[PDB]
């Protein structure tokens, strides 16, 4: 109760105050509350806060329940990285001027599934404690806080776009499995080569908001030098020490993930370029450090 009177009691700075419209973002000098203030101001600049009539209070309830179902022992797998997603699909939608080929509900469903896709993570090395399972039990995290008394910001949706923005919602957490962008990319990428890509066909919609949620996911291999060798601390911390070698593995991880997914999401969006263009010059720096 004390956290949530401070933070519907407190002034949300706008986006240009705290730069959430930057593709080159980072975390690490703000608090709790400053990230909560972000995630406000998230919903609110994309229009949901008024279209869907979400009340401060519920907001606010709804943002301190899914930072608290994130577990802070975890090095990457938590609440700032489910943070950092959501800032970087407010990024890809703005700056990147993705907002305008997409309706509001998707857009509603998107910034909702970025902030939820990692619930209740305990980390890549507790797996055992329980087709995509935890992408599944994600969603289900999702949904009961969705549920929870005081927490439905979505209330003021009808039961026809209630059920349309939970099954995007579901689609799109379930994309952040890497098993299923490995699956589906070679569609999408197949589409663009062809320069047969269009979004008005529902199939290929899907496809995108897929691509576009693993994009966001793995945003960090974009960042400025400084910043990803921090998270790739982060990283190697949560995958080694918890439950050198890490130059050469991110370059393999920018070669065979992250380099194809940001050129195509380049293609489809100019405005996307600075993602494609800090995930090369990390491609550099770590490269040079393998070298040594
Ligand atoms: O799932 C999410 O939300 C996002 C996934 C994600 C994001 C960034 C990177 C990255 O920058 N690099 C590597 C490669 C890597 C390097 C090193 Cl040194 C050690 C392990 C690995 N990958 C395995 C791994 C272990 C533990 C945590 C983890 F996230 C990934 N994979 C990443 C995976
Ligand atoms: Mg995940
Ligand atoms: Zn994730």
């Amino acid at each position: 109760t004390r956290e949530l009177q401070s933070l519907a009691a407190a002034v949300v700075p706008s986006a240009q105050t705290l730069k959430i419209t930057d593709f080159s973002f980072s975390d690490f000098e703000l608090s709790d509350l400053e990230t909560a203030l972000c995630t406000i101001r998230m919903f609110t600049d994309l229009n949901l806060v008024q279209n869907f009539q979400m009340k401060h209070e519920v907001l606010c309830r709804w943002i301190l329940s899914v930072k608290k179902n994130y577990r802070k022992n975890v090095a990457y797998h938590n609440w700032r990285h489910a943070f950092n997603t959501a800032q970087c699909m407010f990024a890809a939608l703005k700056a990147g001027k993705i907002q305008n080929k997409l309706t509001d509900l998707e857009i509603l469903a998107l910034l909702i599934a970025a902030l939820s896709h990692d619930l209740d993570h305990r980390g890549v090395n507790n797996s055992y404690i329980q087709h995509s399972i935890m992408e599944h039990h994600h969603f289900d995290q999702c949904l009961m806080i969705l549920n929870s008394p005081g927490n439905q910001i979505l209330s003021g949706l009808s039961i026809e776009e209630y059920k349309t923005t939970l099954k995007i919602i579901k689609q799109a957490i379930l994309a952040t499995d890497l098993a299923l962008y490995i699956k589906r990319r070679g569609e999408f990428f197949e589409l663009i080569r062809k320069n047969q890509f269009n979004l008005e066909d529902p199939h290929q919609k899907e496809l995108f908001l897929a691509m576009l949620m693993t994009a966001c996911d793995l945003s960090a291999i974009t960042k400025p030098w400084p910043i990803q060798q921090r998270i790739a601390e982060l990283v190697a911390t949560e995958f080694f020490d918890q439950g050198n070698k890490i130059p050469s593995m991110q370059v393999g991880f920018i070669d065979a993930i992250c380099l194809q997914l940001y050129e195509a999401l380049t293609h489809v969006s100019e405005d996307c370029f600075p993602l494609l263009d800090g995930c090369r010059k990390n491609r550099q720096k770590w490269q040079a450090l393998a070298e040594q």
